[PDB]
C-alpha cells in the first residue's frame, strides 16, 4: 500500500490501492507564510528521507462561500499554512507516457482548492490518465496587486505546479509532453491566462476550459484601487510589506467585503468611477500587471496565444442560475432591471426577447441568468473558439445541459453541475446534483475528457465557425448540436470586450 516516489524536493510516500497510486499534499512551493504570502512561489525546502504524501494538505485561505452558494457548493477546508501542494493519482508511477491532466480548481479566485472531494483524481487514474490537482494562492494573497510583490501569485503558483508536473510527472507515469490542463471557471480563466503568460510556455499540450474564458482579469489600475481599499480597511499600507502581517482572518474578512461590494454596485465614493461602472468582474481575478500578464487573456488568445494548445471548451447551459436562483429570488427580478443590464452592454431591451425566443428565459430573472451566462462565460468561450479558427491545434466545444433536480429544478444546468460528471464524483456532489444523477452521463463526460487528454480529440466533431458544433451533454441523450442559441449569440457581436 505505501508507494514512495522521488520528487524534485525529495521522496514522497503515497498510497497504492486497487491499481491506483495516490499522492496527496506533495509540496510544490514553500508555505506562503507572512511575507511569502506575496512572494513568488518558492521551491519546497528539499527534504531527506520520505515525506508523507497520503493526506491532502492545508488549503489556501478562503472565505466561506455566501450561504446560498455554500449550501450547494460545500467546500472542504483543510487548515494549515503548507497549502501550495499538489495531489497525484496515477495508475502506475512506472507507466510510460500517460496523459497527464492538471486540474486548476475554480472558485472565483477566492475559493476552491485542488483537494475538494469532487475533484478526486481516481476516476482519471483508473482510465490511464495521471491526474494532478493542486492549490494555488487565492484572493488577496493570490491576486491582490501590490507594488512590492510579484503580481498574480496564484497564477505563479499554477505555473509552479505545472512546472512541478513537467519536472516530476514522469516519475508518476505521466508524459510531461501530454499535459492537459483543465479547470472550471476561475480555473479555466486561469488556463486562458496561462495561455497568455510567457512563463507558462510549454507547460501544457491541451486545455479544457469548463465555463471559463479569457475575460476575467483586473485592469492594473483597478487592482491598485482594490488593494488601496483593502489596505485602507485594514488600516495598513497597500503593500505586501504591510499585508504580510495581517492575520488571515482579517484579510479574508476584508476580502469578502471587497468581493461582495464588487459583486453588487460598487459605491463610486469608495471604488471610483471605473469600478462603480463595472470595470471589474471578479476583484481577485488575475491582474493585467504588464509583466506576467500583458493583456486580457482573451486578447492574447485572439492574437494566437494557446493556438498550439488543443482546446476543449464548454459551458453549462444555465451556468449563472447558480448565483441567482437558489434562494427563490429570481422571480423578483424585473424586466426593467434586465433592460438596464442589457443597456450596460449597449443592447436594447428587446434583446431579452431573443433569450425568451430561444427558450433561455421566460421571466426577467431567467433571462438575466442567461444573459450573464452569455456575457461572462458562453460568449467569451465562443470568442476564444472563434479566435482559434486558424489555430494549428484542435478546438472542441461542449455544452453541459444536464439539469440538476435540486431546489425543484430551479437551477437547471447551473454552474458546477458538470464537475462531478467530469470527475465521476457524483456521490460527492449531491448537494448540487441531487441524490440520483445519471452515472452514465458522468461516464460519458469523464470518458470524453480522458479521450481529449489522451489524444486531443474528445470524440466528436471539432468546433469551427462554420457549424459551431458542440457536444450537448445531457441525460439520457448527449448529442452534437450546431450553432446553439444563434440569436442570443449574435446579440453580442459588437459588445465591448
Ligand atoms: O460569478 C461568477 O462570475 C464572475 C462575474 O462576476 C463566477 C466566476 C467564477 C466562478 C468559479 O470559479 O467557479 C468555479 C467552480 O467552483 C464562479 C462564478
Ligand atoms: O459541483 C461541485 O463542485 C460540488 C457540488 C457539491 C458538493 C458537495 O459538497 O456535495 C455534497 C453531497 O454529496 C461539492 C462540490
Amino acid at each position: 500500500m505505501e508507494i514512495v516516489i522521488r520528487t524534485g524536493s525529495g521522496d514522497v510516500r503515497g498510497s497504492k490501492e486497487n491499481g491506483i497510486a495516490v499522492f496527496r499534499g506533495i509540496p510544490y512551493a514553500e508555505p506562503p507564510v507572512g511575507a511569502h504570502r506575496f512572494t513568488a512561489p518558492r521551491p519546497p525546502r528539499p527534504w531527506d528521507g520520505v515525506r508523507d504524501a497520503t493526506e491532502f494538505s492545508a488549503t489556501a485561505p478562503r472565505p466561506p462561500y455566501p450561504e446560498a452558494i455554500g449550501a450547494l457548493l460545500i467546500e472542504r477546508f483543510i487548515p494549515g499554512d503548507d497549502y501550495l501542494t499538489l495531489n497525484v493519482w496515477t495508475p502506475d508511477p512506472n507507466a510510460v507516457g500517460l496523459p497527464v491532466m492538471v486540474w486548476i480548481h475554480g472558485g472565483a479566485f477566492t475559493n476552491g482548492s485542488g483537494s475538494e472531494p469532487v475533484y478526486d483524481g481516481a476516476a482519471f487514474a483508473r482510465d490511464g490518465v495521471v491526474f494532478v490537482s493542486f492549490n494555488y494562492r487565492l484572493g488577496i494573497i493570490g491576486f491582490a496587486d501590490l507594488p512590492d510583490a510579484p503580481s498574480n501569485r496564484g497564477l505563479l503558483d499554477q505555473i509552479a505546479a505545472l512546472e512541478w508536473v513537467r519536472d516530476n510527472i514522469a516519475r508518476f507515469g505521466g508524459d510531461p509532453g501530454n499535459v492537459t490542463v483543465f479547470g472550471e471557471s476561475a480555473g479555466a480563466m486561469s488556463v486562458c491566462t496561462l495561455m497568455a503568460t510567457p512563463r507558462a510556455r510549454g507547460l501544457f499540450r491541451r486545455a479544457i476550459l469548463q465555463s471559463g474564458a479569457g475575460n476575467m482579469a483586473v485592469a492594473a489600475e483597478d487592482a491598485t484601487t482594490i488593494a488601496a481599499v483593502i489596505a485602507h480597511r485594514l488600516g495598513v499600507e497597500p503593500t505586501a510589506a504591510a499585508l504580510a502581517h495581517v492575520p488571515v482572518a482579517q484579510l479574508l474578512d476584508v476580502q469578502q467585503q471587497v468581493a461582495q461590494e464588487i459583486q453588487g454596485a460598487p459605491d463610486p465614493a469608495v471604488w471610483g468611477e471605473r469600478i462603480a461602472g463595472g470595470s471589474v468582474l471578479l476583484p481577485f481575478a488575475p491582474v493585467i500587471d504588464g509583466e506576467l500578464l500583458s493583456q486580457r487573456p482573451a486578447e492574447a488568445i485572439a492574437g494566437g496565444a494557446g493556438h498550439d494548445v488543443d482546446l476543449l471548451f464548454g459551458t453549462t447551459t444555465d451556468l449563472y442560475r447558480l448565483f441567482l436562483a437558489p434562494t427563490g429570488l429570481l422571480p423578483f427580478i424585473t424586466s426593467d432591471y434586465v433592460t438596464a443590464h442589457l443597456a450596460k452592454s449597449g443592447l436594447d431591451a428587446d434583446a431579452a426577447k431573443a433569450y425568451t425566443a430561444e427558450g433561455r428565459g421566460e421571466e426577467p430573472g431567467d433571462i438575466l441568468a442567461s444573459i450573464i451566462t452569455d456575457q461572462v462565460f458562453r460568449i467569451p468561450a465562443l470568442r476564444i473558439a472563434e479566435s482559434r479558427v486558424d489555430a494549428p491545434a484542435r478546438t472542441f466545444g461542449y455544452e453541459f445541459a444536464w439539469r440538476t433536480p435540486q431546489l425543484d429544478g430551479i437551477l437547471g444546468a447551473c454552474h458546477a453541475v458538470e464537475l462531478p460528471f467530469v470527475f465521476r464524483t457524483l456521490d460527492r456532489a449531491a448537494s448540487l446534483v441531487g441524490t440520483n444523477p445519471p452515472e452514465e452521463l458522468a461516464e460519458t463526460v469523464h470518458n470524453a475528457w480522458v479521450r481529449f487528454a489522451t489524444s486531443g480529440d474528445p470524440g466528436w466533431p471539432a468546433w469551427n465557425p462554420e457549424t459551431r458544433s458542440v457536444m450537448r451533454f445531457d441525460h439520457p441523450v448527449s448529442e452534437m448540436v450546431t450553432d446553439p442559441y444563434p440569436a442570443t449569440r449574435a446579440l453580442w457581436d459588437g459588445v465591448p470586450l
